[PDB]
């Protein structure tokens, strides 16, 4: 400190070091928008083609969970089994768990699993994952020309072109949105029953006449001794052609005629599966999934894709297009570009409000050099610590300037108020100031490390969100007081010009200078208005209590949240008809979704990425969904036009037209939160009760919940209802008689109605699945199961009606499991007064009277916010004693350092007044903004108590007149920073357009807890002092006169 | 020693013998633990009005307990002190040579009569034109 | 009869062991009395 | 570098026509030229394979391929020449 | 087993590659394809990798690979191996 | 080696400015480093 | 891992010898083993 005061070279080695260093991180430092914030969470995928929800539950399902065990910090494990054929297991773990240990784990517990899997899941495959739900950028293939099937360009997007993009810098996974080919064959009935031949015989000679067959070689060893040659024999191998499938034999006829697959069946290249047609515009199209690499740059990554999406371009057959529904990047773009407009546009207020104020070139350069070090090297130690550039940590910055700038403004004004006060020599003046206030920096770098870390400590999900804010601000905030107490002092010492005792600066110049005159004035009103409500000082300490229990009115009534929603330039509506829906009652509806965004919308949608098949409801021809991208917000320039407003007009032009239940919404910030104000429950089967005992239950306690609309609304089943199905008895006995296989049976109507993947064959250099099914027009209607005959031992054809009966029944399209058991998740929310824990505590007692056998488990953010909300008042709670102890050091009273703790609610009040009358919300960037604005009360306060104290201790000044002169000598940096502070929040304030949502968040509370803060602390702050040293005995000194 | 990578590293190993062990060893469950030796305790469980047998017990412990408590971390390895219920059918020779039977025939008759069977779906994709019914299609289900 | 993952902490998988059959008693058939015949766990605690 | 490859086109036909399965004659040929991996068997108490494989001089040139016969459903023997053609490609053994 | 180069390829090598995609710390992939129906596929890593977190986010990415294999190779069997490239010794053995 | 060629001028530029910076810190003057910096083409000329 | 003053020892086939054989041998080393008292206490087999 007294150190480089003489060493301005040294203090100029280290800023130039923290510059590089801190340059360097930000020049090679990752960035997304947000960081991994979400628990790992791995997925278990299979699909047993053909498969209802119980034949997979019972044979897959109940299978792999069996096997889940042994491994590492498991949290909970859910699991979904559709009657789409398809399994989905995923597990969760503790926050921190490594995800790729959790995923190994995982894939090879599995791995000891499949041995018990049927083997048609087994060759169908079972996939292992990391699940987290954050794309990057979805692109999509279109065809303009209307030349080629989305089955048709699906497969060029995996054969030309997903290799080449998955190779891509920083690209962390490419999915393919749609089927490469495979090999289609589809069955007709009678052809196979006038040949005398049943599906069973068209897959042996698929196997037979599409496979590989090991040979061996010439002069193979061990050889004969003197021999020839060597060379590899090859023998058959697998087809390639529609044309070669069509060739292969099935039998040949008495007479010496041919029957052919050819004849028995169409064959082409197809889909390797036909649950989703995906449109883009009303136009088929495929699709690519891209995910941020772990540790790569977000920006430099969609550039890269581009680029390498370029290079194909003439490559392409006749109009075919990329183009990009969604991409992350633009919005970050904004996000990055409006942080440093902020954080530029914030020093620069410091140097204005620092030059029309100490009118000096030099002295106005001193923050100007002094925050940037402080901001370069912030990025240097978030390098250090691993984190990224994100928007959490960009508005980690911003919500922290009011700190650093205070440290930069704090030490050059002392140096400059003493100069014109005593008439110093910079150099001394340096010398002396610092002095003053180098106990107060070291006393509140570890004050306000102990309000900033404890939130870093906080448990889960959102524990993990405020770590970024946390580590973010303290890395900054600890280098802006170690370049107050090392650059600073130089600076001011070596670039500073001396001002004549008793200066002022009053009169002296015209054209630039005539406020000072005016300054000095306002000055003497503030002394002489704080001394004077001295006296009755006890009816001031009741207008304070007002601002405590105002406080903790507005403490209440506020609503809370975590991350408010932004204009992405994007949303999606979603299609909901009726169970047992038809693909094509759905993409009429989807049509005329479409066509309400391009007709009726025109101006503000780019196009409609329209998904028939894929729900979040689940998956089946009943669901679909219509991603809207929109132009960019450059040209929807209203309110009316923005995200907000097209969503709630959409809802309402779908819901007084329709057949079919049509939401509408755009994505939260981080695309796996929950509702704030809201819950997921699971109603779990303990006993032995089914299904329908469950349903029971769960109907008893969903009617309970509507008993009482003032606590929860719109709580409701998060899966599906039981729908009819048909189904077929084998009378075994008569299929025993007649001379039929059970097993014939049963494959020759898999196969036919669910189809089979036989074979792999190789298209165009590229391995390929082979599918048998029955052509669409004979597996429509239950009465169509009479064109299909089995060959029964004695080899003549058997009808179904001979050996089979049918009926109808309900059966359920999608069975829940929680941790292992049978369970059917309810979700729901906490209506307008109440709050998530009240509404909690509410179903626990509605579910603590279903029938006897019957749980429930809270999961996902219900689960988080159980075991992460017993730490606010705990944490706090040590922040306090901590705050406490170290004023206690910094002064030397264990009373003293509660004339500065009782400036907490200064700020609050304001934060709370401001976010109140905006109508805004108590999130995460309001939290974090609350610990700022304590941060500068706090630190406002800390050098008026001390500069109190040191003219009270060092110099005897009189109690009632030492706190009048720390008042009067710190009134002026207070309304620097503060003005500066606020103009520099203003356009954070009333934003619009992109990331208005978090700016307006981070300004709202800031500006006017602020305003507040400062406007009320230079009267509060003198009065707590002369409150609280008042209650000190006067035996050893008099606190009221001189001494030394 | 990592005991994760350890147990990640035999693993890898042990995929490359286990295709080659009989079918009725793979179908048994190969399973491959990072496990202390000593018990760390012993969780007993019993009726009070014995109103139900030991294998009766045995069975519900491991219908209803050792899952959870076998997937919970840190637990490495889990011993059931009984049995879980099966379907036991005790054959007689004496019937089965009656009927001209063999434990085969009986095999055969258990495999063919008790099964899920994947049957596809009515208007099940991709479909006709105009097609406005879609349903599963139920067959064979396991026996209960 | 339950054995510690290598490098598990002996009581803190003994607690959640304890709290996992919390959960599943509620549940039980009736007069299912659990018991506890072998724990190293209570030794540890009262040792230290 | 680009090894030749004799290539054998077991017509499917003929084989059906004169009564040899399909298999049948496969696993032959493969067992004659390739040798084949039976099962497992113990030496000193070690277990190790069991192979079985042609005597070198019967899987050497191309003419070797008529020493072989596959029986056919009634009981008699069929040469390979009655249902199988042959002809050389090219190709690589190493593709990097 | 016993098929040739190009068909091992496009069948086995090919496909892995492919999921051997979004991987922490890789520099560069090599591999090849054996007329032995042998394929043998190596990533080098970043210097100073983590090797045996390498090994497990390969093999998780292979083990997504596997169902699309053929049934003869994922019952052959498929290694995730941390790798040399030279040996350290030859020990021989020879009667006297 | 084509990472040890072109690594090479970064790490000399970097070595450089490191010891310039050392010596500015030590020896206070701005210009000390300044001199024994156009000491190194000395050395490295015999190198070569 | 350990018992007052206990050992491990561990009695290996390495030329195909065979079970019973190397059941023969263990008996051998076994008697020798009792031979003497005054060195070792129930040096016994510990498999079946």
């Amino acid at each position: 400190p007294n150190f480089f005061i003489d060493r301005p070279i040294f203090a100029w080695v280290i800023a130039i070091i923290i510059m590089l260093a801190g340059g360097l991180a930000i020049l090679k430092l990752p960035v997304a928008q947000y960081p991994t914030i979400a628990p790992p969470a791995v997925t278990i995928s299979a699909s047993y083609p053909g498969a209802d929800a119980k034949t997979v539950q019972d044979t897959v399902t109940q299978v792999i969970e069996q096997n889940m065990n042994g491994i590492d910090n498991l949290m909970y494990m859910s699991s979904n089994s559709d009657s789409t054929g398809t399994v989905q297991i995923t597990l969760t773990f503790e926050s921190g768990t490594d995800a790729d240990i959790a995923q190994v784990q995982v894939q090879n517990k599995l791995q000891l699993a499949m041995p018990l899997l049927p083997q048609e899941v087994q060759q169908q495959g079972v996939s292992v994952e990391k699940s987290s739900s954050s794309f990057l950028m979805v692109v999509g293939v279109i065809n303009t020309d209307g030349t080629m099937t989305q089955e048709d360009i699906s497969d060029y997007v995996a054969a030309n072109m997903k290799d080449a993009i998955s190779r891509t810098s920083g690209v962390g996974d490419v999915q393919l949105f749609g089927s490469q080919y495979a090999m289609r064959i589809w069955m007709n009935p009678n052809e196979l029953n006038k040949f005398q031949l049943t599906p069973v015989d068209v897959i042996t000679a698929i196997k037979a006449q599409n496979a590989q067959v090991a040979a061996g070689q010439l002069g193979g060893t061990p050889p004969v001794k003197g021999q020839q040659l060597n060379a590899s024999i090859i023998a058959q191998t697998r087809l390639t052609s529609t044309e070669e499938f069509g060739k292969i034999l099935l039998k040949v006829n008495q007479d010496g005629s041919r029957v052919l697959l050819r004849d028995v069946a169409k064959i082409e290249l197809g889909g390797e599966n036909y649950d989703i047609i995906a449109e883009f515009n009303g136009q088929p199209a495929s699709g690519l999934g891209i995910k941020l690499a772990t540790g790569a740059n977000a920006l430099d990554t969609a550039a890269a894709i581009r680029a390498e999406l370029a290079k194909m371009e003439p490559f392409f057959p006749s109009g075919l297009k990329i183009v990009y529904p969604y991409d992350t990047t633009p919005f970050v773009k904004i996000s990055i570009h409006e942080v440093v407009k902020t954080l530029v546009e914030a020093i620069i207020l410091v140097f204005l409000v620092m030059y029309l104020f100490l009118q000096n070139f030099r002295a106005t350069l001193i923050p100007t050099i002094a925050v940037p070090v402080v901001l370069l090297g912030t990025f240097a130690v978030l390098a250090a610590f691993g984190f990224s550039i994100n928007t959490l940590t960009m508005f980690g910055m911003v919500l922290a300037i009011g700190l650093l700038v205070d440290d930069a403004i704090v030490v050059v004004e002392n140096v400059e108020r003493v100069m014109a006060e005593e008439g110093l020599p910079p150099k001394e003046a340096t010398r002396k100031s610092m002095g003053q206030i180098q106990g107060a920096l070291v006393g509140i770098a570890m004050v306000l490390s102990a309000v900033f870390v404890p939130m870093a400590f906080f448990g889960g999900s959102t524990g993990a969100i405020y770590r970024q804010f946390s580590i973010t601000i303290v890395s900054a905030m600890a280098l802006s007081v170690l370049v107050a107490l090392i650059l600073t002092p130089a600076l001011c010492a070596t670039m500073l010009k001396p001002i004549a005792k008793g200066d002022h600066g009053e009169g002296k110049k015209g054209f630039f200078g005539w406020f000072n005159r005016m300054f000095e004035k306002s000055t003497h009103h503030y002394t002489d208005s704080v001394g004077g409500i001295l006296r009755s000082t006890g009816r001031y300490l009741v207008l304070y209590l007002i601002i405590v229990v105002g406080m903790a009115y507005l403490f209440v009534r506020l609503p809370s949240s975590f991350l408010p929603d932004e204009d992405q330039g994007v949303f999606m509506t979603m299609v909901q008809l009726p169970a047992g829906a038809t693909q094509e009652r759905t993409q009429k509806v989807l049509n005329e979704v479409t066509h309400y965004y391009l007709t009726k919308e025109k101006n503000n949608v780019e196009s409609v990425f329209a998904v028939n098949g894929f729900g979040f409801a689940g998956r089946g021809q009943n669901t679909g969904i219509a991603f809207v991208s929109l132009k960019d917000w450059a040209d929807r320039p209203g309110e009316e036009n923005k995200v907000e407003a097209i969503t709630m007009r959409a809802t309402r032009a779908f819901s007084q037209i329709k057949d079919a239940m049509v939401f509408a919404f755009n994505l939260p910030a981080i695309v796996e939160l929950g509702t704030a104000t809201g819950f997921d429950f699971e109603l779990i089967d303990q006993a032995g009760l089914g299904h329908e005992k469950l349903t029971q239950a769960r109907n008893q306690l969903l009617a309970e919940a509507a008993k009482h609309p003032d606590m929860l609304t719109s709580v409701r089943p998060n899966g599906l209802e039981d729908t009819p199905q048909f189904k077929i008895d084998i009378d075994q006995e008569k299929a025993q008689a007649l001379g039929v296989s059970i097993n014939d049976i049963n494959t020759t109507l898999g196969a036919a109605w669910g189809g089979s993947y036989v074979n792999d064959f190789i298209d165009r250099g590229r391995v390929k699945k082979v599918y048998v099914m029955s052509e669409a027009k004979y597996r429509m209607l239950p009465d169509d199961i009479g064109d299909w005959y089995v060959r029964a031992a004695d080899g003549q054809m058997v009808p179904f009606s001979a050996f089979s009966s049918s009926r109808w029944e309900y059966g359920s399209p999608r069975l829940e499991r929680y941790n292992g058991l049978p369970s059917m998740e309810i979700l729901g929310q906490a209506a307008p007064g109440k709050s998530t824990g009240e509404a909690m505590e509410l179903m626990e007692q509605l579910a603590s009277k279903l029938p006897t056998g019957v749980g429930y488990d809270w999961t996902g953010m219900s689960y988080q916010e159980r075991l992460s909300g017993n730490q606010a008042p705990s944490l706090y709670a040590i922040s306090l004693i901590v705050v406490f102890l170290c004023l206690a050091a910094l002064y030397e009273s264990w009373s003293i350092p509660f004339s500065v703790m009782l400036v907490v609610p200064l700020g609050v009040i304001g934060a709370l007044l401001a976010a109140t009358f905006r109508g805004l919300t108590n999130d995460v960037y309001f939290q974090v903004g609350l610990l700022t604005t304590i941060g500068l009360s706090a630190k406002n306060a800390i050098l008026i108590v001390e500069f109190a104290k040191d003219l009270m201790d060092k110099e005897g000044k009189g109690l009632i007149e030492a706190t009048l002169d720390a008042v009067r000598m710190r009134l002026r940096p207070i309304l620097m920073t503060s003005l500066a502070f606020i103009l520099g929040v203003m356009p954070l304030v009333i934003s619009t357009g992109a990331g208005s949502g978090a700016q307006n968040a981070v300004g709202t509370g800031v500006m006017g807890g602020m305003v507040t803060a400062t406007v009320l602390a230079i009267f509060f702050v003198p009065v707590f002092f002369v409150v609280v040293r008042r209650r000190f005995s006067r035996k050893n000194e008099d606190i009221e006169h001189s001494h030394t």
